[PDB]
RNA sequence: CCGGGCCUUGUACACACCGCCCGUCACACCACGAGAGUUUGUAACACCCGAAGUCGGUGAGGUAACCUUUUUGGAGCCAGCC
């Protein structure tokens, strides 16, 4: 693990601000088609992150046309040039897998300003 | 027994009882009903969720007009939230 480390540092990233769960976020995700690189802004809340130092993985959740979408990311990928936090939510937990199961008016955080 | 004639009478008969005519069945067609159910539609009702929008309450964030010091603070406004 020391090693692990000492390898993986390189490939770290540090333009990631300290955002939480429960926190709204915006991700600019590039994608590739061969041909052309296209961002687009995937906005969600954020109900985990998991991992130790590389193997940091985020998800973000959605709802776009009453579909709830759900969306990991690696936190240290090159796919991702940004990550704009835009709500400071307070929640009570890490993990917000009750967000599953609700439908708007319920699955609404709340922002702190802080 | 048959036939004929005269009166009268009843009749749903009038090529006039060798008349008329009821009902079932067979055949064909038509329309309708009931029917295991199936399929559409309307209009409400009880709950759930709930866009935009008006209204109300907040608004430590943002704010050229107004007052203030002018060096900034306020009033008010807005985003936003409920
Ligand atoms: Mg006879
Ligand atoms: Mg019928």
């Amino acid at each position: 693990n020391p090693l692990i480390q000492e390898l993986t540092q390189e490939q770290l990233r540090t333009d990631i601000p300290a955002f939480r769960p429960g926190d709204t976020v915006r991700v600019h995700a590039k994608v590739v088609e061969g041909t052309r690189e296209r961002i687009q802004l995937f906005e969600g809340v954020v109900i985990k992150r998991r991992g130790a130092g590389i193997s940091e993985t985020y998800t973000v959740r959605k709802v776009s046309n009453g579909v709830g979408v759900e969306r990991t990311f690696p936190l240290h990928t090159p796919r991702v040039a940004q990550i704009e936090v835009v709500r400071y939510g307070k929640v009570r937990r890490a993990k917000l897998y009750y967000l599953r199961a609700l439908h708007g008016k319920a699955a609404r955080i709340k922002e702190i300003r802080r």
